[PDB]
């Protein structure tokens, strides 16, 4: 395929945080199907639980709404209310050490889940490897 399979840790027996260490922030999915980022750990939206379709393949979706994460055909991220292509994400270690998602509709443009330090979402045309916006740390809740 277009990427590399190192894969991280597999676990997704509970919910995590997807803390992004560019700024900090945790990644959001709001009622309204918003996507941003919060430093604001007691929110009640960055609660997030991954699972598996395929092995390194992963839906992240919010335990409170229900919602998945989905980047759309612009590069932005949304929440979707139901299971579709633009929600799969390949879950790949980066660095040795972080956890990074990379749009699977979009895999061959390399376009990835990403933070910048202000909070807000990356589009995915301006994410690219090597970026500090595209590496998050998955916090066991």
């Amino acid at each position: 395929h277009h990427h590399h399979f190192n894969l991280p840790p597999g676990n997704y027996k509970k919910p995590v945080l997807l803390y992004c260490s560019n700024g900090g922030h945790f990644l959001r999915i709001l009622p309204d199907g918003t996507v941003d980022g919060t430093r604001d750990r007691s929110d009640q939206h960055i609660q997030l639980q991954l699972s598996a379709e395929s092995v390194g393949e992963v839906y992240i979706k919010s335990t409170e709404t229900g919602q998945y994460l989905a980047m759309d055909t612009d590069g932005l991220l949304y929440g979707s209310q139901t299971p579709n292509e633009e929600c799969l994400f390949l879950e790949r270690l980066e660095e040795n050490h972080y956890v990074t998602y990379i749009s699977k509709k979009h895999a061959e443009k390399n376009w990835f889940v990403g933070l910048k330090k202000n909070g807000s979402v990356k589009r995915g045309p301006r994410t690219h490897y090597g970026q500090k916006a595209i590496l998050f740390l998955p916090l066991p809740v």
